[PDB]
């Protein structure tokens, strides 16, 4: 209906694998796994994007570093700052709102 | 290039920033925030890769498919193949026998 046969087929693939990743990692988790399984499939450049993703959307939350700082201190340009901001406003309030308690204090 | 103070003290940062990430989607799964977060810390590019490393990591412990046929299903060529192998045989034994018992059933 919304995509054709192939890139449908393609994109129910991906979403599957997707998922068995997440299940992968939600078990890791209960198991005390996480950090070799983490470890095992994100490069070490990878992870640490994601740590400083974390402090990019943290401060942008905070709202009290400014831009010069945000390049400066975590490398984030302006079209990262403008990306990520996005990110924000895309995702459900509930998530932000969660975002906002657990990084925030 | 044997490690500095300086270059101790910005790996002991990345590595908590790190955690944070890890601490923070640990909590979103357990609120069942997993899926949004890591739609806003991931792009969609990169959980393609984890989803594909899954099952490169999965092929590789069943030792049934072929070089050929790694690189023709899964996008793995020999360096690829390679690296992988190295990452599972320095995952910790506890890692690795998990992996075994849920990817291969
Ligand atoms: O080595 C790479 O290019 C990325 C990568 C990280 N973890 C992996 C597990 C299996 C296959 C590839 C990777
Ligand atoms: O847009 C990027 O360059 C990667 C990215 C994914 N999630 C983010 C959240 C905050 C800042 C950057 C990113």
């Amino acid at each position: 209906a919304q995509q054709s046969p192939y890139s449908a087929a393609m994109a129910e693939q991906r979403h599957q694998e997707w998922l068995r990743f997440v299940d992968l990692l939600k078990n890791a988790y209960q198991n005390d796994l996480h950090l070799p399984l983490l470890n095992l499939f994100l490069l070490p450049d990878e992870r640490e994007a994601l740590g400083t993703r974390v402090r990019i959307v943290e401060e942008l939350l905070r709202g009290e570093m400014s831009q010069r700082e945000l390049k400066n201190e975590l490398g984030a340009g302006i079209a990262m700052i403008t990306r990520g901001s996005g990110y924000l406003k895309a995702a459900p309030v509930e998530l932000r709102q969660w975002l906002e308690e657990v990084l925030l204090k």
